[PDB]
């Protein structure tokens, strides 16, 4: 069977953590499927952001596949967070309209990693969600310069080229296949590990 969700909540579901999150705006049918699958479905939005995956997040690699699409704003993405330093992270393999993090990032240069090149970025978000509450804290983004949707990534390649440039990692928290979308409607349909 599958369970669909539209009230923001976490748990496990196949043997995977899930995370659901959103902002009151809109509606987000976020579904729990087989194995590592979730869908998406959202519209009139302001954030949201989910997906399946570990509780704990480490170096595994974490293999995903499927479909993700939007006409405006929204990324597909390794998506977790560290504590102390606060940190939320990103390994981001296709957006909508727009490509994050953008002119508020630092670019700090790029990694090859899963046939990809990616571009690494600082960027600091003011008084925004988190795992403890609105805070204010940097943001580690690694995002490919070509898109695509279905591969492997090997986080620990992302995590060494992010130390190389100060971009430490805190104790790992949460760690998911995420699909994230920013005042935008679209759908996304992903398989993770």
């Amino acid at each position: 069977a599958q369970t669909c969700l539209t009230s923001p909540q976490t748990g496990f579901h196949n043997g995977f953590f899930y995370s659901f999150w959103k902002d009151s705006p809109g509606t987000v049918n976020f579904c729990l499927l087989e194995g590592g699958r979730y869908t998406s479905n959202w519209s009139g939005i302001n954030n949201w952001v989910g997906g399946k995956g570990w509780q704990t997040g480490s170096r595994r690699n974490i293999t995903y596949s499927g479909s993700f699409n939007t006409p405006g704003n929204g990324y597909l993405a390794l998506y977790g967070w560290t504590t102390n330093p606060l940190v939320e992270y990103y390994v981001v393999d296709s957006w909508g309209s727009w490509r994050p993090p953008g002119s508020d990032g630092t670019f700090l240069g790029t990694v090859n990693s899963d046939g990809g090149t990616y571009d690494i970025y600082r960027a600091q978000r003011v008084n925004a969600p988190s795992i403890i509450g609105n805070a204010t804290f940097y943001q580690y983004w690694s995002v490919r310069q070509s898109k695509r949707v279905g591969g492997t990534i090997t986080t620990g390649n992302h995590f060494d080229a992010w130390a190389s440039v100060g971009l430490n990692l805190g104790t790992h928290n949460y760690q998911i296949m995420a699909t994230e979308g920013y005042q935008s409607s679209g759908s996304s349909d992903i398989t993770v590990s």
